[PDB]
């Protein structure tokens, strides 16, 4: 298997195979194997990005997960003052469509390569969750906070869904 973005070194978390070949996934019990600290020694810091649109992460998220749907936000979050260290790593997760958790990932990794001398980048390890919360919800659902589960296309927040979607760069 190929090394981390900036060539330094192997991916650390074992992955399975998700819908978008080149690009890297882990399972619910590898998040929580992160959680849990089972990579304390070596993972200096982590970060789960929960791209879903805030209505759905208020319903239900996983805890220490950030909310950044948007990708101006998440660029702000993440590269404004990037988070340094051991590994830092990032989980994103946003199933159920329009291929927001893949495209939030190829983001901030064109704006990462963007702010840096090639190959160097601050971000050169970032995985997908496999399922998004929908999965991994009802595997441990003591990992999240509220412990409920709000789809995107919940009948009583359409009018919040397309509020939010006005907001966005593209569609
Ligand atoms: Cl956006």
């Amino acid at each position: 298997m190929e090394l981390i973005g900036d060539y330094s070194k192997a991916f650390l978390l074992q992955t399975v195979d998700g819908k978008h070949q080149d690009l890297k996934y882990i399972s619910p019990e590898t998040m929580v194997a992160l959680l849990t600290g089972k990579f304390s020694n070596i993972v200096d810091k982590f970060v789960i990005v929960d791209c879903r649109y805030p209505y759905e992460y208020e319903g239900g998220h996983i805890k220490t997960a950030v909310n950044l749907p948007l990708e101006r936000d998440a660029e702000s979050f993440l590269l404004k003052s990037p988070i340094a260290p051991k590994r830092v790593i990032l989980i994103f997760h946003c199933e159920f469509s329009s291929e927001r958790g893949p495209r939030m990932c190829r983001f901030i990794r064109e704006r990462d390569r963007a702010v840096n001398d090639y190959p160097s980048l601050y971000y050169p390890e970032m995985y997908i969750l496999k399922g998004g919360y929908k999965e991994f919800f009802p595997q441990h659902p003591n990992f999240c906070e509220p412990q409920d589960y709000r789809p995107m296309n919940h009948e009583a927040f359409k009018d919040e869904l397309k509020t939010f979607r006005l907001k966005t760069r593209s569609w």
